[PDB]
């Protein structure tokens, strides 16, 4: 659910989940147009992700919770049976990881109601 | 914000935000498909609204607080000079008063991942 998801992404990386509340085009909610950026890419196949979480039965990616352990910074999915758990848990390391990978451009915060986004 | 949103829902409404929470192809996190019901047209359009919140300066749907009162089941939203304030108390109110009028069918909670949302 989206209480691992933000642990998760200071488990893996140096920002916390706050960093990524208005970024790019598609880091926080919805949004738009070219992801801008590695990092915005991140959070477009994020949210894909989750829309595809949906189409498995008893899913619901925002309350759903599974099991996961933290090694900083070490991410593990522990799900195999639960597909719903294993797979939304998937959705969130890849980002987490992504995420702390990412080059953090503070040039593209605040750019979704720019040309940028469209 | 999200937390004004899901008070509107009581505002408006007999049945609160969790009821809501797992219905239809919309309502919760993304969707797609087509929306199965006049509720699920409800959470289609907001989530939508929500979208649009984003192309607003300085604007993102679910940190970003407004001005709005509740006189059960009124619901007024106060904001005129801040637009984003305003646009995103719009989406939740219209919301809030499209789930309270729509019939809730319990035969269209969990089918997001049945034909139906396909
Ligand atoms: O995708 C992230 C976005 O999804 C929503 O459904 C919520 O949970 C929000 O808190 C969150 O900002
Ligand atoms: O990350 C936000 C996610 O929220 C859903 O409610 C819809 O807005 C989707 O279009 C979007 O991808
Ligand atoms: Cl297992
Ligand atoms: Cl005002
Ligand atoms: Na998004
Ligand atoms: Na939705």
């Amino acid at each position: 659910n989206l209480k691992q998801f933000k642990n998760m992404i200071q488990c893996a990386g140096t920002r916390t989940w706050t960093s990524y509340i208005g970024y790019g085009c598609y880091c926080g909610y919805g949004g738009s147009g070219t992801p801008v950026d590695e990092l915005d890419r991140c959070c477009y196949t994020h949210d894909h992700c989750y829309n595809k979480a949906a189409n498995i039965p008893g899913c619901n990616p925002l309350i759903k919770t599974y099991s996961y352990t933290c090694t900083k910074p070490n991410i593990t999915c522990n799900d195999t049976s639960d597909s719903c758990a294993r797979f939304i848990c998937d959705c969130d390391r890849t980002a987490a990881i992504c995420f702390a990978s990412a080059p953090y451009n503070i040039n593209n915060i605040m750019i979704s109601a720019s040309t940028s986004c469209q």
